[PDB]
């Protein structure tokens, strides 16, 4: 019989590319060691370890490598009777894919899920493991993908009567399409109904009748959306089929626990056998949305694994120095060091090493790793580079690590890895993943940031988390090689073999390819320090939680989705659809007497806050507005010399006041949690209260990004606008209310002895996009911190709405002013501070 779907990854292999070093033949003469040999080999890959030689793609009882492995090449190697039944899961990643019922006929599905694809079904696949560490995939039937199109604009278009009609007409639409890509598409892969909702945009904007539209497949969703009538708004075409899984399903979340239950009409989930099954995973179930509940209570993180791998390259060309290229047949992977981790016990479980060449490790190596407790080495060799790097991608397929860490394997490592897997050796990708063929594994090098040369990596059902990303956003540090930032950051002071030294040692002989191989395994016991002092899978976690997007999304797509997502949640639950697209400048010198730095907290969030600002309390217009009193149901303001308008809470609540509120809400709750929390609880609630204070931050950005999923510019310089209107404010205040020392004395009297010899005065000195310094001359710095906590109360009090707050930050004994965002100086507590 074989798999239902096809594997697409190797199981076997019998001829390849061999590319090799020649000075690995000692057994040749001098003058035939330079270079590589590069010719075609027709026998099976193979490894060797420890005087033992196997097949790579053998599975069986005394591999090199560890495997979590049940299923190879369409082999079931689980032991008899393996039948483990599953309750609760953790879920880490989300996949969608396409299903076709003719694809699935002879899969046993029972027909509640046949029919969610017939002819064709969006699957949401769950990934995630049990309690006794099986790895699971559950197959999520019936979710659709739907968008909205005005009715009116619609029917007096298109000519059509009813949603029949429509459907018809989106049919024909695919059918004619160019390349004729949907030929068999009929209006019954499309069910349209009408309802009521608003748009998000404007306060005056009335509710309409919209048709909304679902659909089988995101691929046609994407055609429709940006072929089918483009004079005619689409509203939510964008959303994907995992956001409405888990908007439409409350509780749902991207990262979690889950529980299997009964469904409506008391249906179960259903296991699939063994040859139905499309991942690399122990146990796999077909369900719908109602077969599934959030585990409540359950909040540790199960036993997924984590690899910490590294490469070592050694350029073959003309000039053993120059930066290896991937594209060049020459230029050798020689060594990956492989180490894996249990993510929930921290545990380094295995060490391995794969050479290009035979490696001994040096006995000190081996001993230090013996008295700091760790895994003796496994070394993998092989006799050319297509072995090796079979063997571990072979590995990745079998172990399965759901966490992926080094350090810039986003940018060097796995770019170059598979620019040697695709373009020399001509192996397809789709299969390594966690799907066992047509899944994502892409690596996209991206534009813009030209210098610094970024990228990507989307694999699909593993989370790549790059540290050299995580530690430049995290600490400042003059030089961010992985040396220095080991001396900064975990006081590990190390050598460096330099790339200069490789190829020397490479040529040598097995000792010296050891040293490599030591040096190799010691980048990545260092890379596995940094992440488990970060625990960032932590941090993108809860923001995967609170988002309501994967992982995956949150590491590489921006900061506007996490917002987007977010808002709409909201605005469906409120009936709306969202449619798819001087003298606060420093005079230089050197200041003496304190300086008092009152700073706004959250300045941004709080004004979209207090002044209600929201599309949907937005007006151009005055007539929108006039049937409600000036000032007491609107704020009226000039914002680019255009008059705009935004009603006040009573009249209509702000879409970004409420998520905003509610975050600042669940923030405080936390944060008041920690103080009674067990340490380990303490990391779990801090990693929480940090993603909400991303989040927040994030949202006056959402507004000002032209082009962006949801833009509305008007509420973004309406937000600089109030916030430069709030400095000018609070600068005119103190420059009137305490003038004199009399008038400081009388609102707070623990001044009177804090006045120091010189005159009084207080001004504003300079002032930023969310910060003022007041200069306090004839004050002395002792008190004057204290006395800024009570002048910073009071000003907010007397100028500015809950929740804006302006808070004494700190006090400079002495500064120097430089220019905007430029100063030096010296805090109360003797601390200099340099910007
Ligand atoms: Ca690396
Ligand atoms: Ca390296």
């Amino acid at each position: 019989t074989g798999p239902t779907q096809r594997h697409t990854y190797y199981s076997e292999c019998d001829e390849f590319r061999f590319i090799a070093p020649r000075v690995l033949d000692e057994d040749a003469p001098p003058e035939k060691r330079a270079g590589v040999h590069d010719g075609h080999l027709k026998r099976a890959p193979k490894v060797y370890c420890g005087g033992d030689e196997r097949d790579v793609l053998r599975v069986g009882s005394g591999g090199f490598w560890p495997r979590r492995s049940r299923l190879w090449g369409g082999v079931d190697h689980a032991p008899a009777g393996f039948n483990p039944t599953v309750t609760v899961f953790h879920v880490y990643d989300i996949l969608e894919n396409v299903e076709h019922a003719y694809g699935m006929r002879a899969a046993q599905f029972h027909a509640r899920f046949m029919d969610a694809i017939t002819p064709t079904g969006t699957v949401i696949t769950l990934l995630g493991l049990t309690p006794e560490g099986h790895r699971v995939a559950v197959h999520v039937y019936g979710t659709r993908q739907y968008f909205y199109m005005n009715k009116e604009e619609v029917d007096r278009h298109l000519q059509c009567r009813a949603p029949r009609d429509l459907c018809e007409r989106m049919a024909a639409a695919l059918r004619e399409s160019p390349g004729a890509s949907f030929r068999g598409i009929s209006a019954d892969h499309f069910e349209a109904e009408v309802v009521e909702r608003t748009d998000v945009y404007y306060y005056e904007t009335r509710p309409a009748l919209f048709y909304r539209v679902y659909v089988r497949s995101g691929r046609v969703l994407s055609y429709l959306c940006d072929n089918f009538c483009p004079a005619i708004k689409k509203y939510e075409g964008g959303v994907d089929a995992t956001t409405r899984f888990i908007l439409d399903n409350p509780g749902f979340v991207t990262f979690g626990w889950y529980r299997l239950k009964p469904g409506r009409n008391n249906t179960l989930a259903q296991p699939r056998a063994p040859m139905a099954f499309g991942t690399s995973s122990d146990v796999e179930f077909n369900c719908t949305a109602d077969n599934l509940a959030i585990e409540g209570g359950m909040s540790d993180l199960p036993a997924y694994k984590l690899m910490c791998f590294d490469i070592e390259c050694k350029a073959g060309g003309e000039d053993e120095l120059a930066f290896p290229v991937a594209g060049h047949p020459e230029d050798l992977v020689i060594q990956i060091s492989c180490l894996l981790y249990d993510l929930s016990t921290t545990a380094l479980e295995h060490v391995l090493l794969f050479s290009l060449g035979s490696c001994d490790l040096p006995e000190s190596h081996l001993n230090e790793l013996a008295a700091r407790g760790l895994p003796t080495p496994v070394v993998l060799e092989f006799d050319s580079e297509f072995e090796m790097l079979l063997a571990f991608m072979t590995l990745v397929k079998q172990y399965g690590p759901e966490f992926v860490t080094g350090y810039n394997i986003i940018n060097f490592d796995w770019p170059f890895l598979l620019a040697k897997l695709t373009d020399i050796y001509k192996v397809p990708l789709d299969g390594y993943g966690r799907m066992n063929g047509r899944g994502v594994f892409r690596v996209w090098d991206i534009g813009q940031s030209h210098f610094q040369k970024r990228s990507k990596i989307k694999v699909n059902g593993m989370v790549n988390i790059d540290m050299y990303g995580i530690i430049t956003d995290k600490i400042k540090l003059s030089s961010y090689k992985l040396n220095a930032v080991a001396e900064a950051v975990l006081k590990d002071k190390k050598k460096d073999l330099s790339y200069r030294d490789i190829p020397a040692y490479y040529a040598a002989g097995p000792a010296q390819r050891g040293v490599i191989g030591e040096y190799c395994i010691q980048d990545s016991l260092l890379v596995g320090q940094l992440f488990f002092k970060f625990l960032p899978h932590l941090e993108l976690s809860a923001v995967a939680r609170l988002a309501g997007i994967n992982i995956t999304r949150t590491i590489y797509d921006g900061q506007q989705i996490r917002v987007f997502t977010c808002l709409l949640r909201l605005a469906d639950q409120k009936g709306f659809i969202l449619p798819d697209t001087r003298v606060l400048d420093p005079t230089s010198g050197f200041h003496v007497n304190p300086v008092v730095v009152f700073d706004f907290a959250s300045l941004y969030p709080s004004i979209i806050q207090a002044h209600n600002l929201c599309f949907s309390t937005l007006s151009l217009r005055a007539d929108a507005v006039a049937h409600l009193e000036a000032g007491k149901d609107y704020l009226e303001i000039e914002v680019g010399g255009r008059r705009l308008f935004f009603v006040k809470a009573h009249v209509r609540e702000s879409l970004l006041s409420i998520l905003l509120r509610d975050w600042l809400a669940m923030r405080k709750q936390i944060r008041s949690r920690i103080p009674q929390s067990s340490p380990e609880e303490a990391v779990l609630l801090d990693k929480q209260q940090a993603a909400i204070k991303v989040v927040c931050n994030s949202v006056y950005g959402f507004t000002g990004v032209q082009h962006g999923l949801l833009p509305c510019l008007h509420v973004a310089a309406t937000v600089t606008t109030i916030g430069r209107e709030m400095l000018l404010a609070t600068r005119e205040y103190v420059h009137a209310r305490w003038a004199a020392f009399e008038q400081l004395l009388a609102d707070f009297p623990e001044a009177a002895d804090m006045r120091a010899p010189g005159p009084y005065s207080m001004r504003i000195i300079y002032g930023d996009t969310d910060s003022i310094f007041v200069l306090c001359r004839g004050l002395t710095a002792a008190g004057l911190t204290a006395v800024g906590d009570k002048m910073a109360s009071h000003i907010s009090r007397a100028l500015f709405l809950p929740p804006i707050k302006l808070e004494c930050e700190k006090t400079f004994t002495k500064l120097l002013l430089i220019a905007k965002k430029k100063y030096i100086g010296v805090i109360y507590g003797g601390k200099m501070l340099i910007k």
